[PDB]
């Protein structure tokens, strides 16, 4: 309660000791040892410098089994800009090699679902009925770095309703299994479309770990409207990517730092939505186009593996 | 597969602007926007230096999620001597200021239970039977460094049964509420004692988080059998202390790193337990002083807040 000097014990022998003990580092996964010192070894510094104290330390353990409670640690993950730092470094690899002259990549989110019936070119994904949120129809074509067409390609989508809640992560109701959410595969002219409703920010669970940890920081916890892709073919290298609805007033302080300047597309008012099947003849309309890179000597060096959910 | 130089991106504009943007460093509280912005900023160095992948990172955090699920965010603390180097650093604030002499500190544990119904001098705390674990007396005298005896001390003990289980959290059934728990307050001879059965050393859940890391890392998650005690009085400074059952194997390769030579007491066979009312005539004894440090002004500058169970 009243300040004192820290004591310092971290460059003592006994600490560098517990630290080798506890890692393992030098059976058990080399690799895992090998992260678990570093990690570990900086948390036991920072301790250290900083004069971490056990009662706050044990705050944060504690927070820790809140956070995995909650299921919200992949959530926390882009709301401290973990995820975001993935993708810089990802990018300055590509910068490095010269594939970087495609649609930008930005974050996947924690909100992926596996899948979609594929359709053929065109699909309609909002199944369940949102009096909130008007039609809208995104549209476009694949194409590689040359600007030919990519047949073949699967085009995934899934975006949040009138009240920011995705299909399978609702917590007010059950919404249908993949309801907003689609997959089309593109024909010869690599065109592809998605029939939908507008989508509405995301905002995180008030009560959960990540806001928690927000609201101590003094920030919100809050994304502007959006809708993410992933677009997958051979030849070419999966592109994770997304797009913010054009005019959002947190475009620019998302709380998940995934906004980026190429990823702002223009949206369109339209007419003859009927013809469509849309449910309102009035309709919004974002042509938004995917420029894939290849693979090199086969490979995809930047695909991510992760836990996913999957639905019927 | 091939190896390639990790990209340096850490030191750049944009990632110490999202460092400073994500902690908030620079509304709020200060002291956690300031913790934030270190270990942040330490993770994407350190991601940097060993260049961890996307798929690393994303398996640390779906094991976070597993780990809170589990529960045991605070067994791995212990596991990785994160428990116990927050002792090494209050036995170092202590030597460096003279507060040294007592009988020294451990690690708590987890498994601290409040609420123990606090007996006179002796308590019996085997509630359930266990045909696995012998009778154990443990007993000795609270005084201060001068040695004078402490009176109304008070003692709480805790440990596990034959199968290495807690009441609490066991997870083959229910033991009763403060099954092997115990609350002594001291009269003026500074005395307690707790009759109890011997305990079996513990072992992390076998499908837990911590086991699982325990095993990627190449390691056990074993404590040798062993006794849990703080001692609060109104003038002395709160002793949280263990100690370990003399002869256990794995008393120099504890998971959680709390053995200490201080607190390996001689274990001794007697005769005469039904006057004590224990289960059997045969029994095993073991003394244990407790020498506590004084309060500074009236103040306890190392006693510990953290979630615990009561009951
Ligand atoms: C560094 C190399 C890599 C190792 C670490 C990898 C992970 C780093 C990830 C980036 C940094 C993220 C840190 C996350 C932990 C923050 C915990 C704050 C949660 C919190 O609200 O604690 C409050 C107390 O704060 C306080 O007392 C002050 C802040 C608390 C200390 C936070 C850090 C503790 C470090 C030990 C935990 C292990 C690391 C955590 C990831 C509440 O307190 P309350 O009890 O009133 O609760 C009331 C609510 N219910
Ligand atoms: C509780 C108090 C004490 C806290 C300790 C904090 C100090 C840091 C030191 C320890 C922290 C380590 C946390 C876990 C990291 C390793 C977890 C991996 C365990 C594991 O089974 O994953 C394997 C792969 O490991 C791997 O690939 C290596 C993964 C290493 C990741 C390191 C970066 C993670 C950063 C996360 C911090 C997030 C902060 C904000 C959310 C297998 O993987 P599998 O997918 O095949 O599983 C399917 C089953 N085999
Ligand atoms: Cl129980
Ligand atoms: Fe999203
Ligand atoms: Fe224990």
């Amino acid at each position: 309660h009243h300040h004192h000097m820290s004591v310092k014990v971290f460059d003592t022998k006994e600490v560098q000791d517990l630290l080798k003990a506890a890692s393992n580092a030098g059976a058990g996964n080399a690799r895992t040892q090998q992260i678990v010192h570093r990690l570990l070894g900086d948390l036991f510094k920072a301790i250290d410098d900083l004069d971490i104290t056990p009662d706050e330390v044990w705050a944060g353990v504690n927070y820790l089994n809140k956070l995995g409670q909650d299921g919200e640690a992949a959530l926390l993950a882009a709301g401290l800009g973990l995820e975001k730092y993935l993708d810089i470094r990802m990018d300055a690899e590509d910068e490095a090699i010269g594939l970087d002259g495609g649609t930008p990549r930005t974050i996947e989110g924690p909100l992926y679902v596996a899948g979609a019936p594929v359709r053929d070119g065109v699909a309609k994904i909002d199944l369940d009925a949102d009096e909130g949120a008007g039609p809208l129809v995104i549209h476009g074509t694949v194409t590689g770095l040359d600007g030919k067409p990519v047949a073949g390609a699967l085009v995934e989508c899934w975006h949040a309703n009138s009240h920011g809640f995705y299909s399978h992560f609702d917590p007010t109701g059950k919404q249908s299994d993949f309801n907003l959410r689609g997959a089309v595969k593109t024909g010869a002219d690599g065109k592809y479309e998605f029939r939908t409703l507008m989508p509405v920010g995301y905002g995180c669970p008030p009560q959960g770990a990540t806001q928690q940890l927000l609201d101590r920081l003094g920030r919100h916890g809050n994304r502007p409207a959006h809708v993410h892709f992933f677009v997958t073919s051979d030849g070419h290298r999966k592109l994770t990517t997304q797009f913010n609805i054009e005019g959002d007033p947190l475009i620019w302080d998302d709380f998940a730092y995934a906004t980026r300047e190429e990823l702002i597309p223009p949206v369109t008012a339209k007419a003859g939505g009927a013809a469509l099947g849309l449910k309102a003849d009035a309709y919004q309309d974002i042509e938004f186009n995917f420029v894939l890179t290849p693979r090199v000597e086969g490979k995809d060096n930047q695909i991510v593996e992760r836990l996913r959910a999957s639905a019927t």
